[PDB]
């Protein structure tokens, strides 16, 4: 119902990897959710994280912020250091995939500490761009060096708590922190206010970054902010979305793709039903058509909530925030548990 497969998940390379993980192959199945504020809060993705890791294995915390990001949250890790984040929300820059970077400065320091969960040894990768080629940094004392200049991914091995020292300045992107025993990771790549087309704000080679995430399931979670643009061109947007899906399949041939249809939002809540933004329905329908033409999976967040005229009720019962757009912690948890439910069923239907 809530989940519609317009591809063939049962015969896909990524289902086969997941089934094999479910049986104890020791591999790591990486779920990567790229989206807007709903994603950036981590309440949704973290619920998804906890659910699917109990079911199929805790593969570690995955790709996390390199530093605290104002107005955004990482549930799985805590940050202590002097690095300074920058995001594509209000700014321009040479962003790697995700639209977040952090300026380390000289004499730079960052420690990441695991919230709950396990706390021993880990595989570590970092998106990173040095000021100078061949430049180095340390990860738990161990010297790690760039190869040439420009954004690249640095691979090494460490353990949590993770401490990173930069004698000279770097820009750092997301940091991958994987448990060697394998399992599931759920990575959240959110930007408050973001629309999918705004990957255009990130660097030209952003798809090479995507290719390097090792994502087995890319979840695209947008629509809310597109829906508040009263003058949005749906046909232009639809083409951009199909292009993006195409680029994702080129970049990650083996990954599945899930598009999350936008939740009901309200332009105002004075209705006892509220009133929807004028372009919301067109945006949601566009997203489903893209899913079908791109042969992706589609999960209807609006239908998860109960369909049209459901947001007002969610608000009244405290599962959605007062603004009729964002959700409460338990609202996001609830919604993601339904998504997790939907995915386990899809898998169970072997």
């Amino acid at each position: 119902g809530l989940l519609t497969d317009y591809g063939n998940a049962s015969a896909s390379p990524w289902m086969k990897k997941l089934q094999s993980v479910a049986q104890g192959s020791g591999e790591t199945f990486r779920i990567l959710q790229i989206g807007d504020s709903h994603t950036a809060g981590d309440f949704f993705t973290d619920s998804l994280r906890k659910r699917l890791q109990k079911t199929w294995g805790d593969g570690g915390i995955g790709w996390v912020y390199p530093a605290n990001v104002k107005g955004q949250r990482m549930a799985a890790v805590r940050h202590n250091g002097n690095w300074q984040s920058l995001t594509s929300r209000n700014n321009t820059g040479d962003f790697p995939l995700g639209g977040i970077l952090a300026h380390t400065g000289s004499g730079g320091s960052m420690t990441l500490t695991a919230s709950d969960g396990i706390a021993s040894k880990q595989r570590v990768s970092l998106f990173a761009k040095p000021l100078l080629a061949e430049q180095t940094l340390t990860v738990n004392g161990n010297t790690v060096s760039a190869n040439g200049g420009g954004w690249q991914v640095l691979d090494t091995g460490a353990a949590l708590p993770l401490t990173i020292h930069t004698e000279m300045p770097w820009d750092i992107g997301f940091i991958n922190i994987e448990n060697p025993a394998g399992g599931i990771t759920v990575s959240a790549m959110g930007i408050n206010g973001a629309q999918l087309t705004q990957w255009s704000k990130w660097r030209a080679d952003r798809m090479n970054d995507l290719a390097q995430t090792g994502a087995d399931l890319v979840i695209l979670s947008y629509g809310t902010n597109e829906a508040f643009n009263n003058n949005i061109d749906i046909a232009d947007t639809e083409q951009k979305w199909l292009d993006t899906v195409r680029q994702i399949r080129d970049s990650l041939p083996a990954a599945g793709i899930l598009i999350i249809g936008a939740p009901e939002s309200l332009k105002n809540t004075l209705g006892v039903c509220g009133t929807r933004p004028v372009r919301l329905t067109e945006v949601q329908q566009m997203q489903r058509r893209v899913a079908r033409q791109g042969q992706t999976m589609f999960w209807s967040w609006q239908n998860a909530m109960g369909g049209i005229c459901s947001m007002k009720n969610w608000l009244n019962q405290g599962w959605a925030a007062k603004d009729g757009v964002h959700f409460s912690a338990k609202g996001y948890r609830r919604a993601a548990e339904m998504l997790a439910d939907s995915l386990e069923e899809l898998v169970r239907s072997a």
